[PDB]
């Protein structure tokens, strides 16, 4: 019974979150954006956020309508080399 990601940033704020008046944006950035506060740049994250900062987003990893807190995406999402998280 886990929440997914964007519920968990509701209850600790609302779908106005990531959202304006209710309006998804229609491109990724713009949310992107909202993920640039009480966290950061991913340049300004572990070593493993870095190689990626400037590629996709944080969702496009962290599928907030879809993940659920405490779940570390896998990179047989994307990567088909073995890659493995650290
Ligand atoms: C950030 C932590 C978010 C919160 C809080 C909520 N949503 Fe969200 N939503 C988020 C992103 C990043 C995106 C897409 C942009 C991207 O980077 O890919 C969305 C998209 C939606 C959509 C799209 C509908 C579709 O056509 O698939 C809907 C309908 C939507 N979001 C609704 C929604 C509701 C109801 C929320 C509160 C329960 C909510 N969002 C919170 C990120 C975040
Ligand atoms: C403040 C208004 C926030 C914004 C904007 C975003 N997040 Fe956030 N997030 C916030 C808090 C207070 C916390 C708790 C821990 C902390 O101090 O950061 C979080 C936590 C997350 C997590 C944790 C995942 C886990 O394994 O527990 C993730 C993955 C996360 N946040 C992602 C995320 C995304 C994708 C956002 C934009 C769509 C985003 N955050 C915005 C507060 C805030
Ligand atoms: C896939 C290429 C990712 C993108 C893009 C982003 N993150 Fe992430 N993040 C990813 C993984 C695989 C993990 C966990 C590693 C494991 O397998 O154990 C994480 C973890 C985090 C955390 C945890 C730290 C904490 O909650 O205290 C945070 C806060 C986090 N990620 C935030 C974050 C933000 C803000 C991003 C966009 C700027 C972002 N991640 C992108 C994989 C990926
Ligand atoms: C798709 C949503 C991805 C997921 C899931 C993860 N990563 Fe990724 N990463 C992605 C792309 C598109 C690229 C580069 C694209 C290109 O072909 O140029 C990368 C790159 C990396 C790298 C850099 C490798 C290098 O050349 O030095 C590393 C080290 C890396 N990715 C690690 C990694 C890990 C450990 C993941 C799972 C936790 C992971 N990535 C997931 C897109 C995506």
């Amino acid at each position: 019974a886990d929440e997914t990601l964007a519920e968990f940033h509701v209850e600790m704020g609302g779908c106005e979150n990531c959202h304006a008046d209710g309006e998804p944006s229609k491109d990724g950035a713009y949310e992107f954006e909202q993920c640039q506060s009480c966290h950061g740049s991913l340049a300004e994250m572990d070593d493993n956020h870095k190689p990626h900062d400037g590629l996709l987003m944080c969702a496009d990893c962290h599928a907030p309508h879809e993940a659920k807190v405490g779940e570390k995406p896998t990179c047989d999402t994307c990567h088909d080399d073995g890659r493995t998280a650290k």
